[PDB]
């Protein structure tokens, strides 16, 4: 039929702190022409952060939504639809930082008592950004466990926010799982010295995560077994490292057994706050979504260790992202990822960056098990060649003339909405990223028509079992690429 059913929908990232830290929003006047400009070139929506550390600041189920009520009106009127992000981690915090927003305060306070409340290192490095896995279930927070605390303040935006629900202005709730609002370890703070090219540091030592791994080794009847200590440092490089050199320790029944633990720490914690997702939106017309981060140096040696360390048990005989669409099945959702504009030849050498093809992994998982499958660029770009990089991953197989694509992602949200985006030649090349991304065709207000109806969301399906999703590490060979778009944006 028609080529609308080609039509990507496209949002656009609102600068960081446009509510800040005092839960003020700023500058009403400002975002207003911003947004404005941007439904005039056809931008589809907008995607804002909702920062835990803003909202129950002052203590325990002390919610102030007004300052977000406003700037969700705002969108609204300027006829944009809007992605919503649960975000229970911290903004900022490091070196000539933008916006620093921190967690709840009440929460850092218990921290100071009970430090193994953060991820912690080997060194013993606390880090703040976000809560542990390990105590998603303690009930410690003044009687409530994490997990409780999120299923709340989801519970309490819903309810606060109904009629922007009711009204169809919120498109999907992305549900923030670790630092940066990915599902991931916090395996390379630049907060820490962290510099690129560099493997991180697993964050399995707080007294938590540690006894969980003691107990577990002891039933796998190896008690002596301990966390990995031949790693490395954050800066290392892999064969520098006994863990992660060739025939090291990553390849051991003891270290096979540690990552099997530690990655799936991650889908079990994915998996239980994204139930308390379901709960808290059943019967709204909105899409549930993760975001799952694109470490992609490392990619090409047998190690994969940026991967290993973030918590992706991901080998070249061992699929570690399929696993976690297979979860997200479960509950409906979307995999929201991203590194959706880099290419292979723009990587330093030395860093074995695998962008295109870990794009091509993961994707491929993702329609593989038959999910949604959206994405990010991962960094700031105004130049054709990112644009054409994310127009080929969007409609891997080129556009169908004769019906909808057989493949096609379900989203893409471009990064950032700056003075810079929205100068002269940068703005224009946009608009012209915008018409590709839809194919030729107009902005389309009725999603219907591209057959994207947003239908209220329903009851998780049961539980997957560890075991079945494990079976999702299979390998299996991606789908084919184009290697070029058949439509881009540079005439």
């Amino acid at each position: 039929s028609n080529m609308l059913l080609n039509y990507v929908p496209v949002y656009v990232m609102l600068p960081l702190g446009v509510v800040n830290v005092d839960n003020v929003f700023e500058d009403p006047d400002g975002l207003k022409e911003q947004l404005l400009q941007l439904r005039a070139a056809g931008v589809d929506g907008v995607m804002v952060d909702v920062w835990w550390g803003i909202i129950e600041l002052k203590g325990p189920k002390q919610y102030d939504w007004r300052a977000y009520r406003s700037l969700f009106q705002l969108v609204q009127e300027c006829g944009l639809t809007l992605q919503a992000i649960m975000s229970f981690h911290q903004c900022g915090g490091n070196v000539g930082d933008i916006v620093n927003i921190p967690i709840p305060q009440w929460v850092l306070d218990i921290g100071e008592s009970n430090h193994d409340i953060f991820y912690t290192n080997r060194s013993g490095t606390r880090n703040k950004e976000y809560l542990t896995v390990g105590v998603d279930n303690e009930p410690i927070f003044h009687g409530r466990t994490a997990i409780e605390i999120y299923s709340d303040y989801m519970k309490s935006f819903r309810e606060n926010m109904s009629d922007f629900l009711e009204s169809g202005l919120i498109i999907d709730i992305e549900v923030g799982l670790g630092p940066a609002g990915e599902l991931r370890y916090p395996s390379y703070p630049q907060s820490q010295g962290w510099e690129f090219p560099r493997i991180g540091e697993f964050q399995c030592y707080d007294k938590y995560l540690k006894a969980d791994f003691k107990a577990a080794v002891a039933r796998a009847g190896h008690p002596e077994w301990e966390l990995p200590d031949d790693a490395g440092k954050y800066n290392d490089v892999p064969e520098s490292t006994g863990f992660f050199k060739s025939n090291g320790t990553y390849v051991t029944e003891k270290g096979k057994f540690f990552l099997t633990w530690y990655s799936n720490k991650l889908l079990n914690h994915g998996d239980q706050i994204l139930d308390e997702a379901n709960k808290a939106f059943l019967g709204c017309k909105v899409k549930l979504a993760i975001k799952v981060s694109g470490i992609h140096w490392w990619y090409k040696v047998e190690n994969h260790a940026a991967e290993l360390t973030a918590g992706y048990y991901n080998l070249n005989d061992r699929d570690g992202y399929r696993p976690i669409a297979r979860m997200l099945s479960r509950h409906h959702a979307i995999l929201n990822f991203t590194c959706l504009e880099m290419r292979d030849s723009e990587q330093p050498s030395d860093a074995k960056s695998g962008p295109q093809e870990l794009v091509q992994q993961v994707l491929s998982g993702g329609w593989r098990e038959d999910i949604r499958v959206a994405g990010e660029n991962a960094l700031p770009r105004y130049d054709a060649t990112a644009y054409n990089q994310i127009i080929l991953n969007a409609k891997p197989q080129g556009v169908n003339n004769n019906g909808p694509p057989k493949l096609s992602m379900f989203g893409v949200t471009y990064l950032r909405l700056s003075d810079d985006l929205l100068q002269k030649s940068n703005f224009n090349i946009f608009k012209k990223f915008v018409l590709k991304m839809h194919a030729d065709q107009d902005y389309c207000a009725n999603p219907q028509k591209y057959n994207h109806a947003i239908t209220p969301l329903k009851p998780s399906a049961p539980k997957i079992p560890i075991e079945v999703l494990l079976e999702a590490t299979k390998p299996t060979l991606p789908f084919p690429w184009l290697p070029e778009t058949d439509m881009k944006v540079d005439g």
